[PDB]
């Protein structure tokens, strides 16, 4: 198993792409910590799914953008497995507006939770990263694509590549690694609680999609694995556009 | 001239590459709005630097990360000179940490007026700006560099690439251009007052720029007047390094 | 003038692109040596156009794969006017074809020209360059967007960016400036003769363009002269699309 | 295993990066073609690695830059195994000189090889690709960091990331995908062959390389599974930087 006897944090693990990331995390031996925000229960399923197939994890609730919690995120990891390995930062949230209709709250739930959260989760965890350690977060391909109508959200996507370049080079001596993946659509309970699913977007999305499809969660947690493991050893400061071609 | 009978806002134009675009769009023949935050008498010189060489400035104080003063900087272009035509997103911050060392405060404050004051003073002029217009945002090269210990400020200018590339889609039916321009090192009053001039990351990107010095805030401005003027009508989405090489 | 006193040579000058670029150039005060493979009527209409305006032009015929030829047409610089200041490599040639009917023939003819032209003048040319001089290489923007069927052009000014970026750190303490642009679709003699204009492809690129028109010649010779200029003194290396905001 | 049942091209496997990705390939399952140019002996110890570890594997000799060559590449994999599933485009080779120091023999020899031999191998190939298929073309990280002197191998290089992004869109309606790697530097045959291993070009990628050691063949090899397998599934156009973090 390429992630025998190691530990992971998923933050945002109880929908959609966290949620695939952590089963396959956990498929290739990591023990896995599950953190969610408002969905106890998704969280709980995910944790029975791991735990009924063999493997090992632990649900912990923590909003990201939150000092506390960050830090107890990562301390649940430390606890309950006494090691950490992996961190997966891809709690989320996205909603667009174009630029006249652009309000305060738009703005900083979006920038607190994609570029804070992702900031304090990694400041907490850091102190227990070791040689071959990967911090992997969670981006998008609207950093390629910048669709109108997002400015908030393609910006906090801009931020997360740009922390990722520098983190790479400045955890270098220590040979932990920090990659990007660039998500393309993915059919998620969050894209379909934002109307992205059926939009618009999506038709044209869609359309100029080279593989013909929307991606599914799975076509990222195979990247994740790939991203934790030994075999992108190699890898450091990357942005893996995932999207079935579309940049 | 290049920009006879044109309005330009410059953000940020009391001290260093602000300052320097103000006089250097005044010189092609746009009215500009030379906006400060702490500094009126530096506003006031350099409005005297461009009536003296026989333009039309006009100061006003105002911080970008506060929507009224995002609105009285636009205004003051309508309210004296009737259009606006080129709004330069020039302010913004700069304070290096390492990932252990980020605060929350240094986490606001380069977010605050480096992304939200970007949004605001552009939600603010677009209601104004017809075919034709051209909004300029100072980036900087970190998004290509990304430095060790700049997570917050790089992630600050990956975001305003991101926001760049949004609004050239979304204003792109109004014939409105969005562009950023990306510096390298540039001697100004901040990187002196930073400790920046004189520091490691000088020497380092001094030896590594190949054309030989650090930029000086007319580089800058020269490349400015470009963007704002009818010679770039068919850029638009564009992030032009400015740093002498450095990439 | 911004090229007063300054000495140009613009390959592949008798049609498109570079016949507008030539005129720019010369508009701004450079003399100017127009370049023509199979149409030295179209060079010497240009020629025409430059010295009824006022200005200062040569025409010389060479293929620019032909190193004796390329030797030529630099020697014509300096045998007539002197010096040599600026570079324009935009001699070139298209044909799409999928993969399955890429010929040799399809292959050497447009590798020979696009990239052993664009090395072969700019070896030639180099000698005489010294600090300030520029060296302007057209790409497309093609190597963004990479359409199906244009394996072997898309490769072509892949390699051109790659060499661009080559010459630019090579030439750099020089302070010879190297920088690419990279037109999307011009209206031109060459994209009329190829059926591109009315193509499928123009459609979705046409679609596909913020600014919402296909670009012409004068779009592109604008950006020439402002990387020819003093202007750009603080920008080498870069790659400047040019395509009304496709990318 | 990720590759069972699966058939693989690797162009150039008797040495170096190629001969680490077919033995690879090989342990996931992958029956191997292992082409050699001028080193029968390399081939046959690299098909007896296969065989010894219980794959499959089978030598044959050709120069990629040869149409006959390349369809005799390809016919061997359809005659051998009766399917053809991975290609790998890693045959290449490597020669520095600044721009007033470049051949004709210097700019063709590596043309021809790494650019015509890809399209050429390629073409052959796809004749039998179907839905799930995978190419994989080695491009190299001077297309990111344009070393100076480098203008013919990373025009060549520059080529192959076009040819890359293009054949993903060409070929993506027939869910084949096409990807590259961008090896940084690699510890091998050819390395040091090239000068390259000792010289001041190592020196310098050594201490701009943020994981602190030069790549090896298995560092790229992981990769290249990575991208052959069902767990790449959601990429296709990408551009793999492999290097340690230089980019
Ligand atoms: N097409 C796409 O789906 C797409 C494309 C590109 C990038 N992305 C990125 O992929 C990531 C996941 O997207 P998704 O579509 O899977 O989202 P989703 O289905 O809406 O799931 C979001 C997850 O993040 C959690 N979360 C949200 N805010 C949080 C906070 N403050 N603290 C902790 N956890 C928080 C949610 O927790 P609860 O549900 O428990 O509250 C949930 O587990 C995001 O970073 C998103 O930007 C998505
Ligand atoms: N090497 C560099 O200098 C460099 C490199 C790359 C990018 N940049 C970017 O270039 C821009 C200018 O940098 P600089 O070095 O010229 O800076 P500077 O010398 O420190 O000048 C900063 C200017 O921004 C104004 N400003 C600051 N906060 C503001 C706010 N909240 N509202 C309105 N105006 C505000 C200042 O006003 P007062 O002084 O009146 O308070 C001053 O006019 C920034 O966006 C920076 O990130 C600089
Ligand atoms: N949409 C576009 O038009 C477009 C978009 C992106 C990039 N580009 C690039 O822009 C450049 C100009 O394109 P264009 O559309 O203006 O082409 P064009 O109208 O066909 O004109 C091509 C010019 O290049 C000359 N030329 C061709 N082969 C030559 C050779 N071997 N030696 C010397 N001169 C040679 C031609 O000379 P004669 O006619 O006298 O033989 C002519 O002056 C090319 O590099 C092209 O790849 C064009
Ligand atoms: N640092 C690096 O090593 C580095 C970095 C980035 C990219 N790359 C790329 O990685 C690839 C492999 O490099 P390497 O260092 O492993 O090279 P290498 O050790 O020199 O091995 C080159 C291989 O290519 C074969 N080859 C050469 N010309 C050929 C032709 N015309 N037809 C068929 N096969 C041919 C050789 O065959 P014979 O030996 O049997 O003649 C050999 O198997 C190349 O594409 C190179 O550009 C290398
Ligand atoms: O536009 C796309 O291709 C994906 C949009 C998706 C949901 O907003 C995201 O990037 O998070
Ligand atoms: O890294 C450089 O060369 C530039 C640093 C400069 C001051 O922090 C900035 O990007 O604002
Ligand atoms: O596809 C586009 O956007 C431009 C195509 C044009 C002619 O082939 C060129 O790149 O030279
Ligand atoms: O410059 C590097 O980091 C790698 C050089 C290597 C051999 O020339 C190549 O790209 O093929
Ligand atoms: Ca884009
Ligand atoms: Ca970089
Ligand atoms: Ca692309
Ligand atoms: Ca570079
Ligand atoms: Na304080
Ligand atoms: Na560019
Ligand atoms: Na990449």
């Amino acid at each position: 198993s390429k992630l025998a006897g190691k530990v992971a944090i998923v933050t945002g693990a109880s929908k959609g792409i966290g949620a695939a990331i952590a089963k396959a995390l956990a498929d290739e031996g990591a023990a896995v910590v599950v953190n969610y925000a408002s969905s106890k229960a998704g969280a709980d399923a995910v944790v029975s799914a791991i735990t009924e197939a063999g493997g090992r994890a632990v649900a912990v609730g923590g909003d990201v953008s939150k000092a506390a919690d960050a830090q107890r995120i990562v301390d649940t990891a430390i606890e309950t497995y006494g090691r950490l390995d992996v961190l997966v930062n891809n709690s989320g949230v996205y909603e667009f507006a174009p630029i006249e209709a652009i309000t305060e709250e738009h703005y900083r739930r979006q920038f607190d939770t994609n570029v804070f959260g992702v900031l304090l989760t990694t400041q907490a965890a850091v102190k227990h990263l070791g040689e071959g350690a990967s911090i992997i977060n969670i981006s998008s391909v609207v950093t390629s694509i910048t669709p109108p109508a997002s400015a908030v959200y393609s910006g906090t996507k801009g931020a997360v590549d740009a922390i990722t370049g520098v983190l790479a080079l400045e955890l270098g001596p220590r040979k932990i690694r920090v990659n990007a993946i660039n998500p393309g659509m993915i059919v998620t309970e969050g894209t379909h609680s934002a109307g992205i699913i059926g939009s618009d977007l999506e038709a044209q999305v869609l359309g100029q999609t080279p593989l013909g499809r929307l991606g599914e969660p799975n076509d990222i947690a195979s990247v994740a694995v790939f991203l934790a493991s030994d075999d992108a050893r190699w890898m450091t400061g990357e942005h893996l556009v995932v999207s079935g071609g579309l940049n």
